[PDB]
DNA sequence: AAAAAAAAAAAAAAAAAAAAAAAAAAAAAAAAAAAAAAAAAAAAAAAAAAAAAAAAAAAAAAAAAAAAAAAAAAAAAAAAAAAAAAAAAAAAAAAAAAAAAAAAAAAAAAAAAAAAAA
C-alpha cells in the first residue's frame, strides 16, 4: 500500500528501508534511540521519508 | 595343450525412438524508430569592475526559559546460544587441435585367355 516509510543509504552498500511506525514520539531533549543499523566504519549520508 | 570369454540356439523379464497432420504458445534472433552522447559553428548571461550606500553584529542589562540534581519507575538494547542465506576457493570437464592406421586410386608389366592369319 501507500503507507509512510523510512528510506536511507550510507557509504557503501546500504539501501535499508524500515518502517516509519516502529520509532515513537520523544521530548526534544533526551533522543538516543539507539536505532539497529548495522555499519562497518562507513559514514550515513541519507535519510528520506 | 590348458584357461578364459563370445556367440548362437528358444521361452521368459523389462524397456526405447523417428516422422505426418493444424493451432497455439514460447525463445531467440533480426530491422528499425527513438533517444543519449559527442564534435563543431555562432552566440549572450555572468563576472568583473567601480562607486556608492545603509542593516545587523557590538554593547549596556533585566528576566525568563532553561540543563543539572534528585527521585521513581519502565523496559530498549547488548551479548550469548542457535539456525539460514549467500558468496570465493578449488577441482573437474567436453570440445578440440594433434597424431597415427586403414580405404581408394594409380598405373608398370605379365599370365592367361580370346581371336584370327596363312
Amino acid at each position: 500500500q501507500e503507507d509512510v516509510v523510512v528510506t536511507l543509504s550510507h557509504q557503501g552498500y546500504v539501501k535499508y528501508q524500515p518502517l516509519s511506525e516502529y520509532e515513537a514520539q520523544r521530548r526534544g531533549g533526551k533522543g538516543k534511540s539507539a536505532a539497529r543499523i548495522k555499519e562497518e566504519d562507513f559514514i550515513d549520508r541519507l535519510l528520506v521519508a
